[PDB]
């Protein structure tokens, strides 16, 4: 529980399901964002009443919540700073240039909050570029990771909803509302799709429709021109039909350190 006078409100950082977010300080020293929570769009007292163990989640490439503010509305929800901000804007700025060894080291540092994630059983549900955070160092980190059950907008929870991410979601969530660690890992994989392609869209000349019908008849994303044949390996391997077939993070992990060794 961050006490609200410790807070100073600096800057605007956007919008996001949850309302406006802001950069800070906190205690007149460290560097935060600060989510404030527009009234009606979150379920606060469940939020609340499991912001415990989120707090709980600590590791390097987790974007890590520092505290909150429930004594007061709109509640708020106070987090590390990452300078760079999002993945997928990141991504797609030309300038940058990257390397594609600095690509799988992207893949890698989500890889690794995700097995950590994993290791506690704790599923993220909405995994994609645009959930994630680069720092002043260009280190990417996982954000945002367990909120989604909180949402009160539809479009948004709803498989037919005009928000849910469906290109980041296996057949058996789509269709049966089947989550698990497997559909984690399924969103993992285009997410290193989303990197390797440099921020383009995931089956970017089809619907959201169109995406569910071709993913259920056995069809992928097809090899980024920047991907090697054993980095498209990794992300294809996330997506088997057969969830149980689907490997874990920490095989994720391995595989990945293997191809930066090997390339
Ligand atoms: C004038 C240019 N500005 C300065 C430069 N730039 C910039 C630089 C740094 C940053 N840095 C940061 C931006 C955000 C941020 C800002 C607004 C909205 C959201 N966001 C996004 C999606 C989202 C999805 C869910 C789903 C699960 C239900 C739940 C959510 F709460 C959110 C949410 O709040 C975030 C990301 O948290 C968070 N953190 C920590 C940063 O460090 N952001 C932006 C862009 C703006």
């Amino acid at each position: 529980e961050i006490d609200p006078k410790d807070l100073t409100f600096l800057k605007e950082l956007g919008t996001g399901q949850f309302g406006v977010v802001k950069y800070g300080k906190w205690r007149g020293q460290y560097d935060v964002a600060i989510k404030m929570i527009k009234e009606g769009s979150m379920s606060e007292d469940e939020f609340i009443e499991e912001a415990k163990v989120m707090m709980n989640l600590s590791h390097e490439k987790l974007v890590q919540l520092y505290g909150v503010c429930t004594k007061q509305r709109p509640i708020f929800i106070i987090t590390e700073y990452m300078a760079n901000g999002c993945l997928l804007n990141y991504l797609r700025e030309a300038r940058h240039a990257f390397q594609t060894q600095q690509l799988l080291e992207m893949c890698k540092d989500v890889c690794e909050a995700m097995e950590y994630l994993e290791s506690k059983q704790f599923l993220h549900r909405d995994l994609a570029a645009r959930n994630c955070l680069v720092n002043d160092q260009g280190v990417v980190k996982v954000s945002d990771f367990g909120l989604s059950r909180y949402v009160l907008d539809d479009e948004y929870t709803s498989s037919v909803g005009s928000k849910f991410p469906v290109r980041w979601s296996p057949p058996e969530v789509l269709m049966y509302s089947k989550f698990s660690s497997k559909s984690d890992i399924w969103a993992f994989g285009v997410l290193m799709w989303e990197i390797y392609s440099l921020g383009k869209m995931p089956y970017e000349r089809f619907t959201n429709s169109e995406t569910a019908e071709h993913i259920a008849q056995g069809l992928r994303l097809y090899r980024p021109h920047l991907a090697s044949a054993a980095v498209y390996t990794i992300m294809y391997s996330c997506w088997h039909e057969k969830a149980d077939e689907r490997p874990t993070f920490k095989i994720l992990l391995s595989n990945i350190l293997d191809v930066m060794d090997e390339e």
